[PDB]
Formats: C-alpha cells, structure tokens, sequence
C-alpha cells in the first residue's frame, strides 16, 4: 500500500523522510543541486491549504527511491518549510501545464 500516490507512482513515508532530508540539508548549507536549483521557493499559486507555516521549499522525489542528484527531476515533489515540517507531496501528473495536484 501507498502512504502517497501520485499519478502511478507510490511512496511510503520512508522515501518521503529520506527525500525531505536531503532537500532541508541542502536548504541550511545555501546550496542547489541540478540545472533548476533544487531545493528552491514554492509561491503556492495554486493555493493548498497546507497545515505548516510559510515559506516553502520545493524538492523532487524520485519513483526509482534514489534521492535527486540532477538530470531530469520528474514529475512529483515534496515540499517543506523553514522548520522542516512536511508540508505536502505535490505532482505535475495529471495537472494541466507546470500547475500541480496533492499526491493522494
Ligand atoms: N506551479 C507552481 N510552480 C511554482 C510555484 N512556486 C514556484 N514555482 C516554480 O515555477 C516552475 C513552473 O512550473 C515550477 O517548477 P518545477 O517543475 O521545477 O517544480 C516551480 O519550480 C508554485 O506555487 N506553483
Ligand atoms: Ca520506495
């Protein structure tokens, strides 16, 4: 069973610790990982009601379960704040252009 879903893509709550991990890490050092520099800002334009405080900070998750390193970073993202509380799990799957959906 999936402790997420995004599109076809199942996450368990390990891969997602593991991925918010790395992203935070990177977050405190000031430094960025692939040609779009994750981790980087989440604006919420689309307006989730998430149960943390801004700011946001977006970070791919993989489907393989390895942590992102560059290249493509697909389609889904886990996103964090300062305190490096989950925010949510985010997708572009099954949304229309760069906009995303909650994983569910
Ligand atoms: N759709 C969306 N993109 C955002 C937001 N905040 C920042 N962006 C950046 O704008 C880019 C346009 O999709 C997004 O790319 P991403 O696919 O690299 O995650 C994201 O990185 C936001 O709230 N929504
Ligand atoms: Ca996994």
């Amino acid at each position: 069973a999936c402790d997420y879903t995004c599109g076809s893509n199942c996450y368990s709550s390990s891969d997602v610790s593991t991925a918010q991990a790395a992203g935070y890490k990177l977050h405190e050092d000031g430094e960025t990982v692939g040609s779009n520099s994750y981790p980087h800002k989440y604006n919420n334009y689309e307006g989730f009601d998430f149960s943390v405080s801004s700011p946001y900070y977006e970070w791919p998750i993989l489907s393989s379960g390895d942590v992102y390193s560059g290249g493509s970073p697909g389609a889904d993202r886990v996103v964090f704040n300062e305190n490096n509380q989950l925010a949510g799990v985010i997708t572009h799957t099954g949304a229309s252009g760069n906009n995303f959906v909650e994983c569910t």
